[PDB]
């Protein structure tokens, strides 16, 4: 008896857990669900309807292989692997890595534990396309920013390991088991809000399978000259996929790698072009787990300390404007308003509305962080946190703190006929291009016609951007003022 224990590796392809089980004997794959031990964190309806529908997928794979997968509801993870070694007469334990926080400490404590305790626990890399440690510059030290890590990850003296076939047959321990605890994901409420869903997504790693397929094979040419596109099928829409380890970074790096290589030859520059952001895009998710290792608490504390003292406004009403798309700018509102009711934003959009949210509201990023993760289908703690702290400036590598974006321009730049706004506030839905970025300068009678009464159905800007400048000045007048103490 070996033990496969499953977190955010939802597939059977490149699982080096998993092959090292199947080497081993057979397995009793595990699954153990606990959020409480999440803390602040747990996580979001959206979310946990993909890890539903995800986990059926993966027990109905783990079937087709030999075994089943044995779900176990809990408030301690721990003490549940504990209940199950002492229970099946396991040996060994096998799981792949994590690099979160709240992961990071209950990892170790698993080690302790079970080893401890006479447990053999062997863990691997499973989603990354090398661990944190092997990335490092010539002296030896983390970097501090984006592009020398990057640089460096693709320039490495060894190549990341190419995906492992899954296992051909599984053998599984004690099959008694099979029928354990069943797990509930949604109460009636969320049932009712998650119904279109499964109209736009296919969770697990058979379709995450299929995402990549289509996407490598399509889009990917074009990523490059596409990504001012707001809403359009232009990207991969790999992110919930790649969050529960559905599909292998490893697996996505060899294609795109193969991809490119090609392209260079026929001298293909759109390619190339798009081949390079794309890879950066991968770069930037594994470059969200570097830091999370290399700064223990970065889902809650700022690297840079320059904006310690700075005052942000807790303003109540300010927050529930921003999530209630109430803001007064469309391009702004109709982000809130897709993410509100789809769980899904392109990432143009999440910059715009998270920018507005720190440098026009000025609001606690971890506020906006938190929203994010509850609402999200793909809510990533690292990537949450890396980029909240990237748009707010307490980054190394953050775009200068002193300037406030204008969605009015950024609508002209990612919604240049309206077409996104239009999509998502349908109040707004007979007002022409010519004042769709910037309602309330608008001609009464185009108002009129178009059904729109500022400051009701649709309203007018919550913060002013000149007003906004200013308050972003008075607010460092006074940090700079709080520093000398
Ligand atoms: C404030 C803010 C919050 C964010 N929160 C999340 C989150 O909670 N979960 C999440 O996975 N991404 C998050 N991102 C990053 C990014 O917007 C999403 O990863 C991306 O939009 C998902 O769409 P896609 O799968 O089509 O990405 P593609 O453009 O197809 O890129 C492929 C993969 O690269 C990775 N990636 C791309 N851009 C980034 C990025 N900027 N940072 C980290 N990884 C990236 C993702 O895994 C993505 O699936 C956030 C970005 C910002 C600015
Ligand atoms: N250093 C960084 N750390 C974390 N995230 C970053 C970083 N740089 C960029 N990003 C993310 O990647 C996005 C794009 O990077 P950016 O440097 O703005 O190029 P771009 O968006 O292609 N600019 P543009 O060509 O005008 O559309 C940012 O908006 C963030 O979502
Ligand atoms: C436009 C991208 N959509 C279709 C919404 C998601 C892709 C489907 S999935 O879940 O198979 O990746
Ligand atoms: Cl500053
Ligand atoms: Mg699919
Ligand atoms: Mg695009
Ligand atoms: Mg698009
Ligand atoms: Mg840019």
């Amino acid at each position: 008896c070996s033990i496969v224990w499953f977190r955010r590796d939802l597939r059977v392809e490149d699982n080096p857990a998993l092959a090292a089980a199947v080497r081993a004997g057979p397995v009793i794959a595990l699954f153990v669900w606990a959020p409480e031990e999440e803390g602040h964190y747990h996580p979001g309806r959206v979310s946990r309807w993909w890890l539903k529908n995800s986990l059926a997928q993966l027990d109905s794979s783990l079937r087709s292989l030999g075994t089943c997968l044995i779900t176990k509801r809990s408030t301690d993870s721990v003490a549940s692997l504990l209940d199950v070694v002492k229970s099946t007469g396991a040996s060994q334990i096998f799981f792949n890595h994590l690099y979160d926080p709240l992961s990071l400490v209950r990892d170790h404590r698993a080690k302790d534990v079970l080893t401890a305790q006479g447990i053999a626990v062997r863990s691997f890399n499973a989603d990354l396309l090398y661990e944190p440690w092997e990335v490092t510059d010539e002296l030896g030290r983390p970097f501090s920013m984006f592009a020398a890590f990057w640089e460096r990850c693709l320039s490495m003296p060894y190549d990341p390991e190419s995906p492992l076939l899954p296992p051909k047959k599984i053998i599984s321990g004690d099959v008694s088991k099979c029928v354990a605890d069943p797990l509930v994901f949604e109460d009636d409420s969320e049932k009712g809000s998650n119904a279109l869903l499964a109209r736009a997504w296919s969770p697990g790693w058979s379709n995450g399978d299929k995402a990549l397929t289509t996407f490598i094979n399509g889009p990917l040419l074009e990523y490059s000259k596409n990504r001012r596109k707001a809403d359009s099928a232009t990207t991969s829409f790999l992110s919930p996929h790649l969050h529960f380890g559905e599909v292998s970074v490893r697996k996505v790096f060899h294609l795109v790698r193969i991809k490119q290589v090609a392209w260079a030859n026929e001298g293909n520059e759109a390619g190339e072009e798009s081949v390079n952001l794309f890879l950066k895009s991968i770069g930037l998710r594994e470059y969200s787990r570097y830091i999370s290792f290399n700064h223990p608490y970065s889902h809650e504390r700022p690297l840079l300390g320059h904006l310690k003292f700075f005052p942000w406004a807790v303003d109540e009403n300010y927050f529930k404007a921003w999530r209630q798309g109430r803001t007064g700018y469309p391009l702004v509102d109709a982000g809130m308003r897709e993410l509100w009711a789809t769980g899904w934003l392109h990432d143009r959009i999440r910059v715009v509305v998270s920018s507005f949210f720190v440098k026009v509201l000025q609001l606690p990023w971890r506020w906006g962080m938190k929203y994010f993760w509850d609402t999200l289908l793909d809510a990533d703690l690292e990537s949450d946190a890396l980029g909240w702290q990237y748009i707010t400036g307490t980054l190394p590598d953050s775009r200068e703190f002193d300037r406030i974006d204008n969605p009015q321009f950024e609508g002209y730049k990612f919604d240049p006929n309206g077409e996104y706004v239009r999509r998502w506030l349908p109040e707004l839905s007979r007002l022409p291009t010519d004042w769709i970025h910037h309602p309330w300068n608008a001609p009464e009678s185009v108002l009129q016609a178009a059904g729109i009464e500022l400051g009701s159905n649709y309203p007018l800007p919550i913060v002013g951007l000149d007003e906004a400048k200013a308050r972003l000045h008075e607010a460092l007048s006074q940090m700079w003022q709080l520093e000398a103490a």
